[PDB]
């Protein structure tokens, strides 16, 4: 069984970088992370000092 | 890095109090909750004696 | 079996009253409403005196 | 011909009067505003002290 | 308030056993499960001895 | 001119045979049945007894 | 109130002409036809002696 | 750099001729008009003495 | 079995003339063509002397 | 590289047997077939004797 | 109240700087530019000497 | 008349280089490489040693 979690990855660089960011993150916290589907991009401009990239990703990761 | 949860709230009153009903029990348990997206709306009908409204939100909020 | 009918209830006050104003029609001819899935929102300003707020939703019944 | 701009209304009391936010706006400025439909709708939490509802629309006008 | 994970369940038999896997886990460790909603299907086949069948479903469950 | 009727059928058993109770149904009742297209399907868990398997489908018949 | 019904209308010559075919078709049953919305269109090639243009419409009438 | 407008072209003659409504009419106005991209065409009936076709399109132009 | 061949049929004309434009070009080649479903249209303007409409269609035929 | 081809599979028995019906015919004719993604399901009733259910995948190989 | 106005960004680089091309051009002309989101990606080939990456971008600014 | 392929490139670099990656192999074998639209991203990491970026592409090639 795979279960995924919906996490948003940032970085001043790169869509890229900013999906390695959410990508990192879950496997700081689980175990066996097996692959990311990217379902949304964006960029934060109004509230940051330098625009931030935004990743979003579903994480996918298999059970026990 | 944001993470989102699926929720769906609920009220006998309207679609945006039963998204406040998500929100708040996300705000029970979570610390950070930063926005909630409308993903689905609907009303259940045939189960309650009264008409309840759902509202489902994906909650985000910030880890650490 | 449920059989579903797509109906666009109006209310010159909000989108919840207008999913009512559908669910209220249903129920007026219908047997067994179970429950309403919101498709659609909008709103009338050009054609009417006040603006009219509508939502369109899919009434579930169950049959016989 | 008609043309729709995207806007995003705002309101600490509800979607549909966020809604009527969006369209206030654009009737302040364009002629023969004539319907809005819902695209979206959120819930700003972590940047304001009251939740504040969003609801963004495509609000026609009719040209000339 | 209900909630949702997002899992994907595999069977080497059929789609219908996919969902029942994912179900199964999911009753394992939640209390409350009411509804499992399919969003995704497909089948593994260069990875595995015998074709796998996967279904991945949001499984909803009653909070508290 | 082919019109469709949106109905969801229920199995015990698995998702093509909920596909078929809606069909059966929709032969009971209407003439020049032609064809279905599959557009969700869940699974009930916890308002029955045994799980439930649920096929949407919109229902194409010939007109006249 | 408005319901709208799904229909697919033919034409030999042009997806205009079969989204005619269809709101001809609900206005010969139905009063109070007001707009329809194109879903789908297609062509049938393998089952005719001409190509057939189809043109499917949700055909919207207002109640009572 | 590309920008789009969102704009519905009317005709009573064919969903074709609606949309160069509406790209004569970006024509009229703007420069350097590249491309259109059809979203959604629709008839309207029941506020009109002839049905119009409608087709909306956004249409892009290359800015400078 | 059915596959189906994504191409996009061009013309100076009308929408249904670019259908039946990749429809034509499908039939040169391949044996049993049996169905195309419409799935984008656009018009090319800045890089013609005439606008050109496009027609993007998934173009099914039976297998052996 | 991956690429994809977007075959329909028939049976007359279940969803899972006509997506292995698709499956089967992509690994007569390629190598390397690697997963296949669920796109569409359906049922055609009125042009054969029996029902005959229709399970459409986009099949994956990998290339040389 | 937000509006959004839709770019496109190209780069001959990447599709993180093309949707920084959309996003600085939006910088040049609109006061309080806060948050860009993707709405498409694709790459120019058959009309330019080197690939051209293209970024769409809904980019959203608070009016007044 | 344009075809289109659906390839998925692959890199350990970035999305822009497994998109270019897919776009390489299809100007490997086929003539008239017109444009390419993203339709997904993802990243493999439980079957490879270092991450890999996937970029799925419709691949535009104007035939004959
Ligand atoms: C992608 C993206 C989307 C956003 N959407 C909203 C929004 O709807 N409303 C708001 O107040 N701020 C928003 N901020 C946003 C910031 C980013 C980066
Ligand atoms: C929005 C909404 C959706 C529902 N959908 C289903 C369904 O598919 N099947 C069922 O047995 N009950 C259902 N009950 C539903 C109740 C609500 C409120
Ligand atoms: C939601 C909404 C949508 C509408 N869409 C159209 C349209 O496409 N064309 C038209 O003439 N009038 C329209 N009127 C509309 C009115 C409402 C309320
Ligand atoms: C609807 C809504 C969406 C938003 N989306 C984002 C986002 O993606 N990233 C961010 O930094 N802030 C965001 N803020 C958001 C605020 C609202 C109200
Ligand atoms: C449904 C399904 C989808 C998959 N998608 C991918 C993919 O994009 N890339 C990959 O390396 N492997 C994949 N493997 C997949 C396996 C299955 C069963
Ligand atoms: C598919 C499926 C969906 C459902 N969705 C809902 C829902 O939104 N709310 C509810 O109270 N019950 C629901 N019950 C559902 C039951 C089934 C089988
Ligand atoms: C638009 C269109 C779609 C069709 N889809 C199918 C299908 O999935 N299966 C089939 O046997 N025949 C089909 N016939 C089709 C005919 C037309 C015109
Ligand atoms: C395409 C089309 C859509 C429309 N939708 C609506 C609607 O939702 N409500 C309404 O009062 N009138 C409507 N009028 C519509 C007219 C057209 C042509
Ligand atoms: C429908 C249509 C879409 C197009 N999209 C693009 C695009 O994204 N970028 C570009 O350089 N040219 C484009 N040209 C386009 C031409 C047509 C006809
Ligand atoms: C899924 C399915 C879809 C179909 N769609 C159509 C259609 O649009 N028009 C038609 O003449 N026959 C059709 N036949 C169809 C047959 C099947 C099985
Ligand atoms: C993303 C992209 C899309 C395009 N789509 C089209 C199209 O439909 N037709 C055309 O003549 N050229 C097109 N050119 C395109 C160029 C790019 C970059
Ligand atoms: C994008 C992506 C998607 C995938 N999806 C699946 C899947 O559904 N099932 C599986 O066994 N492996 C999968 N592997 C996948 C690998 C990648 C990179
Ligand atoms: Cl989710
Ligand atoms: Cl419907
Ligand atoms: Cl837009
Ligand atoms: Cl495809
Ligand atoms: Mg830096
Ligand atoms: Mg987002
Ligand atoms: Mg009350
Ligand atoms: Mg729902
Ligand atoms: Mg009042
Ligand atoms: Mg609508
Ligand atoms: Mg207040
Ligand atoms: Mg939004
Ligand atoms: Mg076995
Ligand atoms: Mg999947
Ligand atoms: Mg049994
Ligand atoms: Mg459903
Ligand atoms: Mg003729
Ligand atoms: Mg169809
Ligand atoms: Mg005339
Ligand atoms: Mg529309
Ligand atoms: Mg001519
Ligand atoms: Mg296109
Ligand atoms: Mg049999
Ligand atoms: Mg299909
Ligand atoms: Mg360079
Ligand atoms: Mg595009
Ligand atoms: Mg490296
Ligand atoms: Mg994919
Ligand atoms: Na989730
Ligand atoms: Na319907
Ligand atoms: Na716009
Ligand atoms: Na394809």
């Amino acid at each position: 069984v795979f279960k995924k979690v919906l996490l948003t990855g940032t970085s001043e660089e790169s869509f890229t970088a900013a999906a390695d960011d959410a990508i990192d993150r879950a496997e700081d916290t689980l175990d066996n992370v097996v692959w990311a589907e990217v379902v949304d991009q964006g960029v934060e401009i109004g509230a940051v000092e330098e625009r931030t990239y935004q990743t979003e990703v579903q994480v996918a990761f298999e059970l026990d």
